[PDB]
């Protein structure tokens, strides 16, 4: 019941009860719901709350690079196989110091 | 009830308790609300608050490293194709021999 028994219930209640003994609370003992402006949040939970941005920031740059290097690793598989023209490339040339 | 019962009510309804029985509060008893300056921060809290920054700002930093390593793994990889070229270099170079 605490989200449906919220802050604009709070204060007329208060008064009543108070109301039968104190009446005037609007000017010493409570403050009127059309002036009880929400409170700005403190710096402290802003930077708490960028932190936890970087926090997954980091988690999420961290999976970026645990998965490129992959692709670097996939290219180098592709280099070996690539250079197995050079092996055969001595096919030829071993060939060629024959006909002399 | 918060918001609305922040200081002055409060102050209030503690000033109207008093009256009763101990009249002179704004004097020494209390202090009056026209003269109640915020406190300044202290440095133990507002480090803190440089503190937290100062991870947070790495969260944010430490991910570049994921996207930047990538970007020069895919140089190398370009540069492996690029040295394709001299690959192909060496069959001009050996039939030139062979034309000799």
């Amino acid at each position: 019941l605490a989200p449906l028994f919220g802050l604009e219930q709070d204060r007329y209640m208060t008064a009543q009860i108070f109301e039968l003994m104190g009446i005037k609370d609007t000017h010493k003992y409570l403050l009127p719901l059309e002036q009880y402006q929400p409170p700005e949040p403190s710096p402290m939970e802003i930077l708490q709350l960028e932190m936890t941005k970087a926090q997954v920031e980091n988690v999420q740059a961290s999976s970026q690079k645990m998965i490129a290097d992959a692709f670097d690793q996939r290219e180098r598989t592709t280099f070996e196989q690539q250079k197995a023209a050079d092996e055969l490339s001595l096919r030829q040339e071993e060939l060629q110091f024959k006909q002399e």
